[PDB]
């Protein structure tokens, strides 16, 4: 599992959401941030190793405009994910 | 050392806070996020490996309602925690 | 490549921004958070190279500290890669 954090332009949320849905990603977290100011949107998703490259490419395509200030995507390790409702703990290790 | 971040229903803040305090956890960071939507709160804490299971369990018990949309908890590696007031840096191998 | 997350007193933003600028740090994301009772804080996120971490943390602490309880925390974690959205360039850093 990897955490994918995309800092995008606010108006790119919808096409990014569509790109994620069509990519099989269920669930994402969004928050407002200031990118140094310019208002930006932080999107957080945690996906399996196999779909990381695919998601990033979909995210880049959807969030891209071509001009300066398009943002960045950060990829970081996540050991486990726990579903609160059931207490189900999923751990992925190399 | 692990970063434990929980995305919970906003009305679960107080009970999660209580659970965390009773569990010996001192200090948490709370941010407002939108979970795709519904308003959610992101709770961040950092703890030693030997506390993770216990902390996650208290977190699940406190944040759950049994209804779909209870949220999730992500466990990830943290290299260091620095206390700004004292400048003390606490580092652990990942 | 490390993620540096600093939770600081809101009024320390400008000092921290200045510290990071003359430290060669370009780009940071800032958000409002509550540090627990509740106290308004600012979350500053930056991703720097391994060789910059120690220096950046030192500058951050010097900038954000007051000496009073509640000055905040800085969490340092691993980042596998950084992808520039515009060009699609994936940057990885290792040793
Ligand atoms: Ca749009
Ligand atoms: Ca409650």
């Amino acid at each position: 599992m990897k955490k994918v954090e995309a800092i995008i332009r606010p108006f790119k949320l919808d096409e990014v959401k569509i790109a994620l849905v069509n990519a099989g990603i269920v669930g994402m977290t969004v928050s407002e941030v200031r990118g140094f100011f310019l208002q930006k949107l932080k999107i957080e998703i945690v996906v399996d190793e196999g779909q990381v490259d695919m998601v990033v490419d979909k995210l880049v395509s959807a969030a891209r405009t071509g001009e300066i200030g398009d943002g960045k995507i950060f990829i970081s390790p996540v050991d486990s994910v726990v579903r609160i409702r059931t207490g189900e703990k999923d751990t992925e290790a190399i």
